[PDB]
């Protein structure tokens, strides 16, 4: 309606998929070439199914800090036959707070989902389902079981990945550049 679904579209549209794990389906972002990220709780094994087709997984690392703690990101290259657009150039350097956010969501249960999710904290530590987490992003909206993968993007920036929430507030993985040099 307006420019940041105006960037969120044109991220969904070329660089997502949906990833199917013993887990459940999510929001896949695909980075460049065959290479991904997923929420780590989705569980990779040694196969996936991409838009449900059944894929090998060549590589599968679940990213920690060099404090040795949960990022909650897991980066992924997947066996397949097309690259995704190179989108590496979006990513933030840094860790950062972010006005007016869009959190987009593309599963069977939620096909073509943008939320306006507002202002964004650079929250930092967050007991994620028991696990002791950092480099979490928060932002205000009630976010539901779904949702999980879900691409966060201000205009110009692609800045996380949603992993969770308490029904009031959700949470993203921030994703940063040298996540994938």
């Amino acid at each position: 309606m307006g420019p940041g679904f105006d960037f969120a579209q044109a991220i969904m549209k070329k660089n997502t998929v949906i990833a199917r794990t013993e887990k459940g389906e999510f929001t896949m972002l695909g980075v460049y070439d065959r290479v991904a990220v997923i929420p780590t709780h989705a569980s990779v094994g040694e196969i996936i199914y991409i838009n449900d087709v059944e894929t090998r997984v060549l590589d599968a690392c679940a990213l920690r800090d060099l404090t040795d703690t949960n990022l909650e990101i897991t980066i992924v290259k997947l066996d397949r036959n097309q690259k995704f657009r190179d989108i590496r150039h979006f990513l933030p350097r840094c860790e950062d707070d972010y006005n007016d956010a869009v959190l987009s969501v593309h599963t069977s249960k939620f096909p073509n989902m943008y939320i306006p999710v507002g202002q964004v904290t650079n929250y930092g530590f967050l007991n994620l389902g028991g696990t002791p987490t950092h480099r979490i992003l928060m932002y205000n909206f009630p976010t539901r079981a779904g949702q999980c993968g879900g691409v966060v993007t201000t205009t110009g920036k692609v800045i996380g990945i949603h992993v969770g929430g308490n029904g009031a507030q959700g949470f993203a993985a921030m994703l940063l550049h040298s996540y994938f040099t």
